[PDB]
């Protein structure tokens, strides 16, 4: 009833036995006894990405998250994090290996994931045509266009190879079932390739999403 699930990418130490998660703000019952008080990461679970635990949130309107990674004698091995809910329905926070917080899990360096989603279908035939600041551009023979065939958390995703210190790409979401394959006219156009990893995009969405709650900034 009302968890919010924090993701670890790897823990500042060895023994997951010896470490736990020290909560406050609005979850439901604010970490006490330090160190001890903390929620032992003995008993995380695991995924593809790495350990995750689930907290109680003081919910709703728990909007603020708070939280580092300790050990039983006694560091803050972590220093102080927080996570915002942008929307109510946000429900998970991924910490990388240099504790940076995300909204979404991060892809590995070097990549932009291209995530699409659809209200309807459909799906296929759906593709990317893209260019600028990448390894392959879209090449060709128009209107296709790599294919949104790969399904995750967010709606299909292309992986992109990066290059460089790479910084900024355009595209065009294409329908290629059609007699006009745009979806969208105007060129898609993102800078900060440096500071996401995953991009969000949704139906003729003129807006490139930073997040997948698909809510600006
Ligand atoms: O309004 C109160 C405050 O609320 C929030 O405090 C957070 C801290 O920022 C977190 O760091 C953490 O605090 C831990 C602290 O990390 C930890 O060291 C420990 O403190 C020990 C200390 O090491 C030791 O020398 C000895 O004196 O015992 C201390 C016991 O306090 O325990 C702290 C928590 O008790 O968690 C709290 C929330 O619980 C907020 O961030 C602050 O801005 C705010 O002032
Ligand atoms: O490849 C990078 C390039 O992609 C996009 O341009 C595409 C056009 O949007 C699309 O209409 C199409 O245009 C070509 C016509 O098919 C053809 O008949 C003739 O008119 O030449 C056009 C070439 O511009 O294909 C291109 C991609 O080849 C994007 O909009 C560009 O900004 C981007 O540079
Ligand atoms: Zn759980
Ligand atoms: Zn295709
Ligand atoms: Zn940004």
């Amino acid at each position: 009833d009302n968890y919010f699930r924090i993701h670890v990418k790897k823990l500042p130490e060895e023994n997951k036995d010896a470490q736990g998660l020290w909560t406050w703000d609005d979850v439901e019952k604010p970490s006490e006894n330090w160190p001890n008080g903390a929620l032992s990461f003995k008993d995380a679970k695991k995924d593809d990405y790495g350990y995750y635990l689930d907290v109680k949130l003081k919910g709703e309107q728990a909007k603020k998250i708070s939280f580092l990674i300790n050990n039983t004698a006694g560091k803050n091995l972590t220093g102080d994090k927080s996570v915002e809910k942008l929307v109510p329905k946000m429900n998970e926070a991924w910490l990388d290996q240099d504790y940076k917080v995300f909204s979404y899990e991060p892809q590995p360096a070097g990549t932009v994931r291209v995530n699409y989603y659809r209200t309807d279908g459909n799906y296929d035939k759906k593709s990317l045509w893209y260019w600028g600041d990448v390894k392959n551009p879209s090449s060709a023979q128009w209107p296709d266009g790599t294919d949104f065939t790969a399904t995750g958390k967010y709606g299909r995703y292309i992986d992109i190879p990066l290059n460089e210190a790479a910084r900024e790409f355009g595209f065009l979401l294409l329908d290629e079932s059609k007699g006009d394959v745009k979806i969208r006219k105007e060129n898609y156009k993102f800078t900060d390739l440096k500071n996401h990893s995953q991009i969000f995009l949704k139906d003729d969405d003129e807006s490139i999403y930073t997040n997948p709650y698909y809510v600006h900034d």
